[PDB]
Formats: C-alpha cells, structure tokens, sequence
C-alpha cells in the first residue's frame, strides 16, 4: 500500500517499499509546502527533462542520500560530471528496478540544461510510467498534447498526473483530451498555473474532465492518495 | 479585416490590429522580394525553430521596432542573452494575446542555432496555430509528415501553410497526405526550392492536394489574402 | 541484387550498385566480427543520430573512402568541420541519390554528440526509410515505439531493423507492435543484446512476431541475407 504525495509545480513522491521522487524542484519553489530537509530517505530519482524547475534539487538530494537519478542519457551524463549516480535510459526503454519497472514514454517539449548562463542539451523531454505491485502511474513531465499518449491506452494506468498550466504546457481543454486519450483510473492535474492559487482553473478541469468519465482527484501540495 | 502576406521561404506577414511576423528570413533570403526596410512597424514575431532561415533577423526586427519575441524556451534564452524582448513558450501550450490566441504546435524536425560557428541547442520545433478573430492560421515551421497534425482537424483551420521544398522537410507527396489529416479550408504551399526552379512541383501538389478536396492557393513571394 | 549485412550493434552494410553503412560503430564495437579494414569500399555513410555507438567511425570511414555522411543538418555540422563530406537531411525529408532514395523518418530518441566531457546538440534523432531497386529498407535507429511508425505501413517495407534491447530502446512487447504498426514482409532484430547472450529476448520476439505473421530473420553479426 504506497503512499503518492504532490508536493508542487510537477513534483511527486512515492513512498513504498523504496521511495522514488519525481522532479524534485524543492528549493525556490514557492508552492512546494516542504523544504529539503522535509523529505524522507530518497531511494531514486526521476527527472523528465532538463528544465530547473523539473531537474530541481536533484543533484543535492542524490548526494545526500546516495540515490541513484533515473534520466535520459544527456541529462545522466551532465549529472555524472557532478558525481551523482545515474541510471540512464532513452524514451521508450523500460528496465525493471528492485522497486518495480519504469519506462519513459514520449513528450514534446524541450530539454535544455541551464547551467550559468549557458544551455546545455539535455536530450528529449519525456515522462514516467512506473509500475509498482501491478498499480501502475503516469507522470507526464512537461509536455503539449500529443497522440503517443494513446499508446498508454491499453496500460489501463491507475494514476495520471498531467500539466494543466497552458503557455508552456497544455492548458485545460487539451489536458482534458489528453485524458480522454490515455483513459487513466484517475487522473491528477498538476503545474495548474505553476501559481500558487488556481482553483477556479483547477476545478474548470475536473468538472470538464468527469463530464468525458474521467475521475479528478484534485491534490493540493501537501495531500497524498494511497494505491 | 486581416491581410496575410507570404514573403517567399516561410516568411509570413499578418496585419491586423496589430503587425506579426513568422520566422523573419528577410537579409539573406534570395527570393524575399523586400528588404527589411520594406517590412512595416512589426509588433511580434514568431520563431518556429533555431535554423538561420527562419530565426533570420529576429534580434534585428525586434530591436529596431521594440517587438517581442514569441518561441519556445531554449530560443527566447538565446534571444534575451541578445538584449531581445520575449515571451516564451513550449510545444503545445497556448497564450492569449492582446492581438489573439497563439499555440506552438509539434513538428518533427530540429532546432539547432548556428551562432558563429557553434551549434547551440535551440529546444524542439514547433508550428504556430493562430487564432485571430475566430478567424485560425496553421503555420508548420519546418517539418515532416507527423500524426501530430491530425490533432488539428477539430480546429476548422481557414488558412494552412505546409513546407514542400523536400530533402529537409516534406515533399509534396507527402504535404498532401499532411493536408488531408489537417482539413484545412485553404492551403498555401512554402519553403519550396529557392532560384523558382520549381513551379512544376508547386502546380503538382495545387492538382493533387485539390483531388482530395483541400482548396490550394498558390502564393508567389509578395502575394497576399484575405480572412 | 543487394546483400544485407548486419554487424551487431545496429550496425547494417548494404552492397549493391554501391555500398551504403548505417551507423557504423565498428572499431570499440566488441560484438561487431569485423575491423575498418575488413570494410569494403564505402560510398555513403547514414548516421540516425548523434550517439557514440551509432556515430561510430563515420569520420574516419568518410575520409579514408572519400564518402558522404547522410544525416541531419546539426549532425552533418559536427563532421563537417571534421572535414567530411556531407549531405544534410532532416526528418521527414528524402532525396533520390544515384543509388536510390533515402528518407529520413522520426524516431524517439537523444541525438547528444560526445565531443571530449562536452555533449553537442546533434538534432533530433531519425530512422532511415532505403529504396533501391523497388526494395525498401527501413533502419529504425534507436527508437521506442512511435505512432509515426504507422506511416510506414503505406510503404511496404521487404526488410525493417527494429532495436529490441530494452532500457535505451524498446523491448520485445513494443518491438512487436511496432513490427504490426509497419508490417514489413521481414523483420531482423538488433541492438538486442548486443552481447550474445541474452539470446532468449531474441528467440522470444521471433516467436511473438511470427504469430502476427511477419517473418523474423535472426542475423548474427556477420550474416546477410539477399533482396
Ligand atoms: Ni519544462
Ligand atoms: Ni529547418
Ligand atoms: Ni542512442
């Protein structure tokens, strides 16, 4: 029985038999209600791209807790050079992990490494379909609407969490056909105005998203859901 | 009223209530047939992706009229560094703007920005869907066919420019294979081979593109239309 | 006549009228039978993307030859300055050469150049889409599955090259249905291992393939077969 926290922006915890940290921007992430001293033993890292609001702290909490970042091959080789333990994949490619398997799926969107004031190519964006104990959820990362998403139809997948944002991301009705595309169990909206208040936008797509038969869970940071 | 002007490569002007521009590949450009001088007060200007004829003079036509950029990410980081005025985006995220709704579209394809004679990483490629007084304009950027394109027939797009140029993007067997997953009401071909060698390939797809039903305006560099 | 040879890694050497290598990691390739010199004479080199163990030894190939690299723009840049010689493509784009057409299809995938510690935007990964003869190869370079691989079945491919090996590229499950997305008339599998063993992955995908009714051919490296 896992426990699926949100703690702001696109950053998602999973505590279970290890614990596993999806885009952890942390620090300078005026919605995330915890700091990183807040987190518990981080086991493994997941980051979808390159962008420092999804890269995040991972470098200082892999460091810290000897874990190990799960990435795209650029981006694992950029962190490689600051001494953080990687596992490195590619979109498509799953492996079986201790904890259970992840594979990154497909994602438009862009993947630079800002380092300085240099951007540093951080491979393609992508996102995570993770199954642990044969529940299975989908972080999206950062991404516009796209037809891959399909693909994830015949996952029957327990959880989604999809950016609602807009500008740099889908915005709500297009998240909603996102939805519809990969028919989750449930489906969590989150980056909703990468803002700290969105609840007129946030409900906008639970009402339109369970008007199509999806269920919404709306987490605030903070809340978990057990699987 | 709404007059879009096609100024040769994949150079489009819209005047409107205010004055956009895509992929500005004025200087340079051999069958552009006005200078930058010729150009009217530019408001905005959409870059597609990171390649010389298409970001073109961006930095110039922004400086000089005091325009703001729209592009993704990694490309308004290159620009801002430039001392250029921006708004960034993503791939499939949409802004509403004072003059219309804007939205980057996937396109496969690459965006690297030749600067010097270094290959900076300029994010993924995108098109642009505009929409400006319920009247939308597809622009593709640079581009191969993609099953990405079928997510904008529910759009109802009035004008589409597709590239047909071939080697670097699509050819026209293809461009119309690219028109009927779209179902545009018109279609203007662009970015076809520079020197006007190829009036043959442009009344070839015109025929075929119109055998399927999709209405073909062919635009010479200069020409214009309504909306 | 044509003899396709496949050298391990995703390595494939086709001989007719002239002698075209796909991703031609051979020298620090320890399942590839065969040195540079075991090479016969080279008239193109086609690059899918910017990885070490496809970029390979095209430099060298290229020069000691006095062949071309076929790849994208950002890659052909990189050789380039090399000093090699080069056709740019991109994704989506063909061209007819003297021996045939090539076209450039998506893929998804990284396309970092390893130059030193630095990594070099190499544009967006592709496959290659061959026709010589009236016969087509398709070479999907490193790719998970891709709904833009059903724009192939329109082709009918005779031979496709599938990656198979997992964590980096698509495993059997989705190397199968991509196989039933393209339905070419034979499929070879590679980048599977590349080491011998795991060889049950590989026996497993004939297995899985054939009851979808594409033959498999199994190529070790070093074995051809004729088209
Ligand atoms: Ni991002
Ligand atoms: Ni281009
Ligand atoms: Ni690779």
């Amino acid at each position: 029985g896992m426990k699926v926290t949100f703690l702001g922006a696109a950053v998602v915890l999973i505590e279970g038999k290890k614990n596993i940290i999806i885009d952890p921007f942390i620090s300078g992430n005026p919605v995330c209600p915890v700091k990183l001293e807040g987190l518990p033993k981080i086991d493994y890292i997941l980051v979808t791209h390159g962008h420092g609001d999804h890269l995040g702290d991972a470098v200082e909490i892999a460091k810290k807790n000897d874990a190990t970042v799960i990435s795209n091959y650029e981006i694992c080789h950029y962190l490689g050079k600051k001494g953080v333990k990687t596992h490195a994949m590619h979109i498509g490619g799953s492996y079986l992990f201790d904890f259970g398997r992840v594979k990154m799926t497909p994602a438009v969107h862009g993947s630079g490494i800002l380092d300085g004031d240099s951007m540093i190519y951080g491979g393609n964006p992508s996102g995570f379909l993770i199954t642990i104990e044969g529940k299975k959820i989908y972080h999206a990362g950062d991404t516009g609407l796209t037809r891959e998403m399909e693909l994830l139809a015949e996952e029957n997948v327990d959880v989604a969490f999809l950016p609602i944002g807009g500008n740099f991301v889908m915005d709500v009705e297009d998240a909603v056909r996102a939805a519809v595309m990969i028919k989750p169990k449930k489906v969590v909206p989150m980056h909703y105005g990468t803002w700290e208040l969105i609840f007129a936008d946030v409900e906008l797509f639970k009402k339109k998203v369970e008007e199509k038969g999806v269920e919404c869970v709306i987490l605030e940071p903070g809340e978990s859901l057990e699987l």
